[PDB]
């Protein structure tokens, strides 16, 4: 729950660019392991597109790995990291 229990691993990204999608998360996290619709897309930090979103791995732990990359890149936008869980997580 929020941020840990064992399986429950998301993350939130907070820094994506215009037009941003699962794809774009699906290639972030292609390192790794998710549930099969385990990525989640609400709005931007202000609420007009998608430059905040979420993913949920197979555990707490691939989850982690993930806030590993730090940085990256999305379109050409540059991403922050958290850790999170299913209700930290549904904006909407």
């Amino acid at each position: 729950n929020s941020a840990d229990s064992a399986n429950d691993g998301f993350v939130r990204l907070r820094g994506l660019p215009f037009g941003c999608t699962k794809e774009e998360i699906v290639q972030f996290f292609s390192g790794l392991e998710i549930v099969p619709n385990g990525i989640t897309l609400p709005v931007d930090p202000e609420g007009k597109i998608t430059g905040e979103a979420f993913v949920q791995f197979a555990s707490q732990e691939l989850a982690e790995k993930a806030l590993g990359k730090h940085k990256e890149r999305i379109g050409h936008r540059y991403i922050e990291v958290f850790k999170s869980s299913q209700e930290e997580v549904r904006s909407y």
